[PDB]
């Protein structure tokens, strides 16, 4: 075993996480060849079994649980903390990062660099008055209980003190694959036009009209990724907060539309007149519908609470003015992109490649 | 005189004809080293005459001068046809395209290429029921006297018959410096707050609610001459329509407090219920203050009509919803971008420098 670099991915299961395990693991890779460490909550699930991660189930939330863990790990130069608990909570969310950096600081002799992903949030506020956009790194914290400031000033004061480089990472709504996230829009969205066609209903469109015409950006969980790891290794980069999204913008409109044709459906767009209704509540009693579905389809068993977040859908679907710069990532010379309408689809593809829904 | 490529540049005293005057003779401009042909409707202007162009006063929708002052170029190499004739007049601005081609293609024996600039009214309509946005270069014509579309014709028929290369390029709304163009709305804007600053007046915004606040776009006028110079050398870029922009989003209302800390001047925002004046004619007896303002602060003398054009300022000042895309250039691999908050204020600061507006 001899690598160049060794990551700690925490949160390997999720929407970025899984992307990374993949990224890093590129021969092109900077800082490559990598050792990939991935931590997750719950046991190795079936989809990750088969990649080339040594995968640590742990409780970070347990503070000597993760000293157990993952001070044996000596060997770690790059964290990417890529998690949160699943709930906005300024407390419980710290002790999951500080408890990280508690075991790891003092046990990897050659740690250099810590990547913490925040988000958009940042700019706008929670989701338990918004700075206007486009949004720019510099732009002053909102004077709300956001436990991205908690973790970034545990970053700050960690990093400074241990003499380690850091950065602050802030995707816009993001395309994945994985179906272990919390917050995984296209999965979300895949999952109701599937069950849409599965009970012969139209793609009907749930949300605002601001909504549906506004402009939108989102980012490739591939391209944070990529993101993360230029910030890690290239020295220009370090010490800087840096948003990541797609380098373009598209309207729900229009993915709409590509949604309902990669699911063969009929599709109903926004109706003049017609105020939004939640998804998560037409949603509501669907979880044996979604099992049946699984089992004739032979699909990667989810739950659909797990695979689906309806409630971010409902969210994102009654969001406007939230479009973010990537003028200082390109000025620093990261010039990675996506045409979003692509990536989008890109995302379906995948999940239908790895079996978490269905072909067709 | 050796030279490895040759520009006619058609409109060298326009907006964008201007910059590519400049960035074709940089040193390492793909191309290069390029003799550069500049044709333009006026007496070659003071700010000009200080340039390595030559210099050609042609009237071109007259066919026989045209002919006279084009036949003898046998060595050009690149068409960049960046003019129009101030109205939209399709048999008019048709006749200027026809006479730049039948000069020179029966004569410049190693032509290449010719790129046509249009812009993003082919998405939209003419200024005298638009494609909804983002703009993407694959979108059908509209059923309206569109004079890019008479251009286009022209130019598909005589680059096929003759086997030449061919782009169009369609920007956005131009960021650029020069004095004697139609069309130039930070030259426009910065004798405004000029003239308001020397009446002692605040920078009263005047436009619509809308364009205060949507995300809008634009291009530097050196990122359209490296665009255009781009998919004229390069052979992965031929025989493309291709949009160019800086690659980001800004909004009016951001511009405007810049626009007014660059004149150090009070500023006026948009006033909520307050509807849009009219710039034009807010402006309408100003020509002998701007003569005034011209002889004191000894700047190049433009007359007030020339330099600005007010009615433009009120059209985008009443548009909205017309972002383009430039996925396609990326995708081509034209990563070219400007952070649009810094080229408008390079665009003041190069305006200055070149003593068109007031210092300081
Ligand atoms: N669309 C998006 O998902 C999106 C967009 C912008 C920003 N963000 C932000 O990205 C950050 C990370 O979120 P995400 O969406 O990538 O995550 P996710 O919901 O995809 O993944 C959560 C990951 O964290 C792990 N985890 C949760 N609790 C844990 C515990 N107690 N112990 C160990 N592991 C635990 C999970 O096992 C999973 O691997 C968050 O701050 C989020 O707000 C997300
Ligand atoms: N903001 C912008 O200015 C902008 C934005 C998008 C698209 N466009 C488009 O770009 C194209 C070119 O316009 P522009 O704005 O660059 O031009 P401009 O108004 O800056 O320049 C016009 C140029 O054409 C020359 N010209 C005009 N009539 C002539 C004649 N009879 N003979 C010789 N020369 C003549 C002028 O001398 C000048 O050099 C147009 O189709 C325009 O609509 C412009």
């Amino acid at each position: 075993k001899s690598y160049k670099s060794v990551a700690l991915v925490v949160g390997v299961t999720g929407i970025v996480g899984s992307s990374l395990a993949e990224v890093l693991k590129l021969p092109d890779t900077p800082g490559g060849p990598w050792k990939v460490y991935g931590v997750a909550r719950r046991p190795c699930p079936v989809w990750l079994a088969k990649k080339p991660v040594e995968y640590i189930q742990c409780d970070v939330s347990d503070n000597q649980e993760t000293i157990s863990k993952l001070s044996p790990l000596k060997d770690i130069t790059h964290i990417f903390y890529v998690s949160w608990i699943g709930s906005e909570d300024c407390q419980t969310n710290a002790t999951m990062f500080k408890n990280i950096l508690n075991s790891v600081i003092p046990n990897a002799s050659n740690l250099q660099h810590v990547c913490l992903q925040t988000g958009i949030k940042h700019y706008f506020g929670i989701f338990e008055v918004p700075h206007d956009s486009p949004f720019t790194e510099d732009l002053p914290r909102l004077n709300v209980p956001n436990f991205y400031h908690d973790l970034e000033d545990i970053l700050y004061e960690e990093t400074g003190k241990n003499n380690l480089t850091w950065s602050v990472h802030r995707p816009a709504l993001v395309f994945g694959f994985s179906p272990c996230s919390m917050m995984n829009i296209v999965s979300t969205l895949c999952v109701y036009a599937t069950i849409c066609k599965h009970e012969n209903k139209a793609l009907v469109y749930p949300g605002s009209k601001n909504s549906w015409n506004c402009y939108a950006d989102a980012v490739d969980a591939d391209l944070v990724a990529e993101h993360e790891i230029w910030a890690a290794v290239d020295p220009k980069a370090k010490n800087q907060v840096l948003n990541c999204n797609n380098g373009d913008v598209f309207k729900w409109k229009h993915i709409w539309k590509k949604l309902a044709e990669e699911f063969g459906i009929e599709m109903v767009g926004y109706v003049e007149g017609k105020e939004q209704v939640s998804l998560a509540e037409l949603m509501k009693d669907k979880d044996q519908v979604w099992d049946e579905i699984v089992k004739k389809n032979n699909l990667v068993p989810t739950k659909l609470k797990e695979i689906a977040a309806f409630w971010f859908a409902d969210i994102a679907f009654c969001s406007e003015n939230l479009i973010s710069s990537m003028n200082k990532s390109k000025e620093l010379g990261f010039l990675g992109f996506r045409n979003s309408m692509k990536s989008f689809v890109s995302c379906i593809d995948k999940m239908r490649d790895y079996r978490f829904i269905p072909a067709s």
